[PDB]
């Protein structure tokens, strides 16, 4: 009923560098702005009053963030808020916090930014340009009063169903509805619906038509992939889908599920799966097969409109598909892909770049590469999966391709998200759905988001309208999805008692696709009640309820008798759920509305799900002639410089360190390699469990520009490069490697349809069967083109046919993986040239950087040799004969060699006289293959091994890696190219420099860049004060007496399992203690002598990282007392890591000896930092760091709010003089530092761990529990065994308890 809104003023919102960025942009647009100041403002919509104690609680909940200096407001107020009718994810999370702090009076919290602008003239026109700079027009609105925020909370009554009057108007009623609702129905679909509803004798409701329209969109139905074809006048025998399935028919080996779920599954390894038992709450290893699931998809349309949520929800949706595999499974690691047009970075424009214009209503390529990666990472970080491999291509050029001179590019981008997960053997096959099964929606209360995303993603970009653009603006709440994943995990961890009978993602078409798909897959019908669906928008129509594409939702069926167990599981995780229907024997779909007393849907399923006829595509081959590369302005030296400046080639740190690479404690090989943490790893590798060296690998291959000359060569190169990227990982049989094939095309663009067919046939009927590669999963995105008016003229930007191949494989031993990090021991560099001397230059980075396409591209030259290459590499890996590997891809041999020299921080001396007279072609061709490094004494044996696989004539001794800074390429006695390695490495870094500079704190960006120019940097290096191998806990463990540790987690924590496992190894019984367990009386801290607060994103860090977790404790007097009691005991030990460190810092008042502790706030860079950082252990009372003082070693860092902040210099000095600092960032020279990224977060005096006066409580931002295994350390000394130095923390805890 009646509500009231409270306004609570917040903290200053913008740091000085962001304030200056705005002032410079106003200056640059001739807007005389003299000053700008911004404060956060909070809006609390209340359903009943707060007493003084409750109000002070709310005020305290709304104190967070860096303590920037406050100003009295002056000048003109512009308030930026979410647009009315939308609810921010901030609101969802901040409101949860208020509820878990016992403020049930809060209906909703929302936040805005109040800007105060002091300006000169400014016409009201100039005031609109000011407002335009301060907000995102796709998600936010600008208001002139704080009281205008009342508009965000308006109560709306439910809108009724609308019927479409077929009986009273005939077919015209359907034609009109088609246009009005944007159904995009073909004529034969209108005929089908006309007849269906004629036969039923009643008018269709809007909801029924909309549901049908989204289900029959290209995006949902895959008509092109199921079409018959005629090509150059000849009917073809197979659909594209069937050509793909041919690879499964040929190679079924190791596959457990293909084309039957939203993920493929393959065999894994029998290992210890580590999780907490349902009955005891104790973490234990369960020895069993951990099979491997895989999936890759895209989110291309929405990302062109709103890239952050487009990227974020692309990850989100893919992660739902993984979790919804079989009867429930567990996402493990991600991959990420982007293809965009030229960046045209201001002040850093490159010579191949020309501005060709774009639609007004899509964003730029730069804006996609700025906001998009941050959204994808935001999801992966908050959900808690590491992101370990990826690609990033730029391409935008006017080229003479298959359809003559045209603009080819990515104005509509590729935004790709994928991953692998683990699954139990008895959960791979979907279960049957019993009649009477309860049909549940797990996850977030819905809103009117993304409505018609199925149809909207089935058409070209540009030339839209405002309403369809708003409907392309997605919304992500990763913490909601983590809560759901926890429920799914509890389910599958019940084994034979998993109550999930069937589960599926909620994606395109929303419930309208997902619920009918679910009952249909079980051979049932369903009857549903509209008003049982959770809603955050009471105004929605039945059509909006049923069809919206709100995020973080799953559908599942459970037996009625398992509902009480399901409800327990949900409530413990705080995962919202609703029973919304029942499965029926009758194959009918009914949706009832208790509010309006009527029946929005009443359809037989065969009517609803029936199909118009199959498509037939009758198309013609076009083939580009292609022109020899004009080398007039090309020199080797200039080409080097340009190629290292192509983003596709250039260093990718901007995309890498924004995303967590260590969550789970199972990451063995991330993108960053070696002591200088250079992002060149060719594939990702994870361990299968926390107790095994078996694992999983991921790689990507893609080569779209090649499809501008040769469709089939492009698809063969994508598969070949996926293989050459994975090949130095210990796999064995090539049939263990499984592919996802993701096809992006502008279907209908001249030449592309035939090209697509040819390319699918090239890999599905030919190459993959001949190699023994299965493609058990895949997807397609068939409208990769953008049209707009540029002056008086029509313009179009069409993508090349763009196949992205992801490769997945069970790994036999993760320890044996090679990287590009050159050794300088005596060595030989050998090139494996799978190009057989073809040395093609067409559609290379070289061609692109001189604005050309060239003549003939690379291609798979010899299938047997490609297989022999793989098998030879597997032989060399297993026999431990390789020091290094790096494959050849974008940028050619030149770039492979350069990148190895960068990773090894060394030089090379190579001769290319054997690779042909054309040195430009030898160095810049992008033929398959790469460079191995071997010990000099092994050269002859390695060459004989290669020869056994038929490769002798492709193998060429190049030379050696050498200490120092010289990169030298000779041919006989001539120097072909010679340059400082450091100069080349800096050039190769300039793209990430400029991206980080424009996106992050430019001071940090500059510091990181400039460090790369100092060749004397020794890289990460270790000094140990103790014996890493000495298990000081062993005598305790040998008694069999295992003390408990409370492994504490809140909603949104994601780092608890590996924390449990670290303590386990040290001899503890690790107990899963959720904050709901404490609030419910199921666990009491009095039964524990040790507690650990784990990492993650509790409440999505809304209201300050760790703050909602801590304030939930403080505001419940019972739980508050419990924690105080624990910390005031004389012998108890507690550890807070990352989110747990932040939480415990906010609980100071309960912890003795903590009065000098700092706060932890937004990093100085203004960016999430996923780093492998060097720290030193400093002298303090900390009992957990005993024996380790003076040690220096690297550790996993993964945080956005890790900066120590003190009240004033007095506080810093007091802390330091008390001697409570326990860890500090050091640079690679070993000195305490504040320079970035050696110190990733800007903490004064490098501080990143503190302890209490008694030593019994220690808090730290880095993650020792992610790196307690040597194998999980991105770089480490070669002589280490199983345990890293960090294992000593947990062993210290065990010894301390006695
Ligand atoms: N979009 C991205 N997100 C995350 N990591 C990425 C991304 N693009 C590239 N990377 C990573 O950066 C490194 C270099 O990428 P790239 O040069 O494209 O690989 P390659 O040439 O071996 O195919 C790799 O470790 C790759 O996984
Ligand atoms: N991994 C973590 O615990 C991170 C803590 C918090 N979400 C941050 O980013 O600062
Ligand atoms: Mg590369
Ligand atoms: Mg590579
Ligand atoms: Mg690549």
């Amino acid at each position: 009923g009646s509500h009231m809104m409270e306004i609570l003023r917040g903290s200053p919102a913008l740091s000085a560098f962001r304030i200056n960025k705005l002032l410079a942009r106003f200056q640059a647009a001739n807007l005389q702005v003299h000053n700008i100041y911004a404060e956060y403002v909070h809006f609390a919509d209340l359903n009943a009053p707060l007493n003084d104690s409750e109000q002070a609680q709310l005020t305290r909940l709304l104190q967070y963030g860096p303590a920037l200096s406050s100003h009295t407001p002056a000048g003109k107020l512009l308030l930026v808020t979410p647009r009315p009718g939308t609810i921010s994810p901030w609101s969802s999370k901040a409101t949860d916090i208020a509820h878990n702090c016992g403020l049930q009076q809060v209906d909703r919290l929302e936040r805005g930014v109040a800007y105060y602008i002091e300006a000169s003239t400014l016409t009201a026109e100039q005031w609109r340009q000011v407002a335009a700079e301060l907000h995102d027009r796709m998600m936010e609105t600008v208001f002139s009063s704080l009281t205008d925020a009342e508009k965000l909370f308006i109560h709306h009554q439910p809108a009724p169903v609308s019927s479409v009057d077929l009986l009273g108007e005939g077919r015209q009623a359907l034609i009109d509805a088609n246009l009005r609702l944007g159904l995009a129905l073909a004529e034969d679909e209108i005929d089908y619906l006309q007849e269906a509803f004629t036969k039923l004798g009643r008018n269709p409701n809007d909801i029924e038509l909309y549901m049908f329209a989204q289900a029959n969109s290209e995006h949902c139905r895959h008509k092109i992939f199921n079409a018959d074809w005629i090509i150059d006048g000849k009917p073809q025998p197979k659909s594209l889908f069937k050509m793909i399935k041919n690879t499964f028919e040929t190679t079924p080996d190791y596959v457990l599920s293909a084309y039957k779920d939203n993920a493929a599954v393959m065999e894994g390894s029998a290992v210890g799966r580590y999780f907490a038992d349902h009955n005891t709450g104790r973490y234990d290893f369960h020895q069993e097969p951990a099979h491997i699931l895989m999936k890759v998809e895209t989110h291309n349309h929405p990302t062109a409109i709103s890239p952050w949520p487009g990227a974020a929800t692309g990850s989100g949706g893919e992660i739902r598909d993984e979790g919804a595999t079989g009867r429930g499974a567990k996402p493990k690691a991600g991959l990420v892909g982007f293809s965009v047009s030229n960046l045209r970075i201001p002040g850093f424009e490159q010579p191949w770049e020309e501005d060709f214009g774009k639609p007004e209503r899509i964003v730029t390529a730069l804006d996609i590469m700025t906001e998009g990666p941050l959204g994808g990472a935001a999801f992966n970080n908050e959900f808690g999966r590491p992101a370990l491999t990826g690609y990033f291509r730029t391409y935008e050029e006017k080229v003479n391709s298959h359809n003559g001179e045209e603009l080819r590019g990515y104005h509509k981008p590729i935004m790709l998200a994928g991953g692998i997960g683990n699954i139990r053997a008895d959960h791979v096959q979907k279960g049957e759905i019993v009649v009477g099964a309860k049909l549940i929606v797990l996850g977030g209360p819905a809103m009117n988001i993304g409505l018609g995303g199925g149809a909207a993603s089935s058409m070209a970009s540009g030339q839209s309208d405002a309403a369809a653009d708003f409907a392309s603006v997605q919304r992500d709440n990763p913490e909601m999805e983590r809560r759901c994943q926890e429920v799914i995990d509890r389910c599958w961890q019940l084994g034979d008692a998993n109550p999930i009978l069937f589960i599926h993602d909620v994606g395109a078409g929303g419930l309208s696709n997902a619920m009918p798909e679910l009952v249909s897959d079980g051979g049932r019908g369903g009857k549903f009640e509209l008003r049982d669906i959770l809603s955050d928008e009471p105004g929605m129509s039945p059509l909006e309820i049923w069809c919206n594409e709100s995020q973080e939702r799953y559908v599942l069926a459970v037996a009625a008798d398992q509902l009480p167990l399901f409800d327990e599981l949900c409530k413990r995780e705080r995962a919202p759920y609703a029973v919304i229907g029942d499965a029926t024997e009758e194959q009918h779909l009914s949706l009832h509305d208790n509010h309006f007393d009527n029946q929005p849907i009443d359809l037989p399923l065969d009517v609803l799900l029936g199909k118009t006829p199959k498509m037939t595509r009758d198309v013609q081959t076009l083939k580009a002639k292609g022109d020899a590369l004009n080398r007039a302005d090309i020199t080797i030296a200039d080409a080097v410089k340009r190629v290292l400046h192509l983003p596709t080639v250039a260093e990718k740190t901007f995309l890498v360190t924004i995303g967590d690479r260590t969550v789970t404690g199972m990451v063995a090989r991330d993108q960053m390699v070696g002591p200088w943490q250079v992002p060149v790893a060719d594939c990702a590798v994870t361990t299968a469990s926390l107790d095994s060296y078996y694992g999983e690998a991921m790689s990507i291959g893609e080569r779209a520009p090649v499809a501008l000359l040769d469709f089939a060569a492009s698809a063969r190169l994508a598969v070949g490069e996926a293989l050459t990227n994975i090949a130095a990982t210990q796999i064995g049989d090539i049939k263990r490697i499984k592919l996802s094939a993701n096809w992006m095309a502008a279907a209908g663009h001249p030449g592309e349809d035939a090209g697509l067919y040819d390319a699918v046939k090239a890999v599905g009927e030919e190459l993959c069967p001949q190699l023994g590669l299965t493609i058990p999963v895949g997807k397609d995105s068939m409208s990769m083109k953008t049209r707009w008016q540029e002056g008086n003229e029509q313009r179009e930007m069409t993508s090349p046919l763009s196949l992205v191949i992801s490769a997945f494989a069970r790994v036999e031993d993760v320890r044996h993986t090679l990287t590009p990090q050159l050794s300088t021991e005596d060595n030989a560099l050998l090139l494996i040239d799978l190009g057989k001397g073809h040395n093609a230059l067409g559609a290379t980075a070289l061609a692109q950087v001189y604005r050309q396409l060239g003549d003939k591209p690379a291609d798979v030259r010899d299938v047997a040799q490609l297989k022999g290459f793989y098998d030879a590499m597997q032989a060399l890996v297993a026999a431990r004969k390789l020091l290094a590997w790096h494959d050849r891809s974008d940028g050619g041999l030149l770039v492979t060699l350069a990148e190895m020299a960068f990773a090894g921080h060394c030089g090379v001396q190579v001769d290319i006289a054997a690779l042909g007279d054309d040195h430009l072609a030898a160095l810049f061709n992008e033929e398959l293959g790469g460079v191995i490094q071997v010990r000099a004494e092994d050269r002859d044996a390695v060459e004989a091994l290669l020869a056994q696989y038929g490769l002798a004539d492709c193998v060429h001794y190049l030379g050696q890696a050498l200490a120092g800074d010289r990169f030298v390429i000779t041919a006989n006695d001539q120097t072909v190219f010679s340059e400082s390695r450091t100069t080349l490495r800096v050039w190769w870094a300039e793209t990430t420099w400029q991206m980080q500079r424009l996106r992050d704190n430019p001071q940090c960006a500059d510091q990181e860049h400039e460090a790369k120019a100092n060749d004397t940097d020794p890289g990460l290096n270790v000094k140990l004060s103790f014996d890493i191998n000495e298990d000081i806990a062993a005598p305790y463990i040998a008694t069999g007496a295992r003390p408990k540790v409370a492994v504490l987690r809140e909603q949104g924590v994601n780092s608890h399992v590996e924390m449990a496992a670290a303590f386990h190894r040290a001899g503890f019984d690790a107990i899963d203690v959720h904050m709901s367990d404490l609030l419910g009386g199921r666990i009491g801290l009095g039964n524990f002598h040790a507690l650990v607060a784990c990492g993650g994103f509790s409440y999505g860090d809304v209201l300050g990282a760790g703050e909602g977790w801590a304030k939930s404790i403080l505001f419940n007097h019972r739980v508050r007392d419990e924690f105080e009691t624990f910390f005031h005991r004389p012998q108890t030990l507690a550890l807070g890591v990352c989110n747990g460190c932040q939480m415990m810092s906010n609980l100071r008042e309960l912890i003795p000896g903590s009065e000098l502790w700092p706060r932890f706030v937004r990093n100085h860079s203004d960016r999430f930092e996923a780093r492998f950082s060097l720290v030193e252990v400093t002298q303090s009372p900390s009992l957990l760091l005993q024996g380790m003082v003076g040690s220096q070693m690297p550790i996993a860092v993964s945080h956005g709010e890790g900066r120590v902040e003190v009240r004033d210099d007095a506080h810093l000095a007091a802390l330091e003089s008390k001697g409570l600092v326990a860890l500090r960032y050091v640079d690679n020279f070993g000195k305490v530092t504040e320079t970035y990224p050696a110190n990733p977060n800007g903490s004064p005096n490098g501080i990143t761990a503190v302890t209490t006066e008694n030593g019994r409580v220690t808090i730290m931002m880095p993650h020792p529990e992610r790196v307690f295994r040597t194998v999980a350390n991105s770089w480490h000394p070669e002589n280490w065994g199983e345990d890293s130095p960090w294992m000593r923390i947990f062993r210290n805890a065990r010894k301390q308890l006695g």
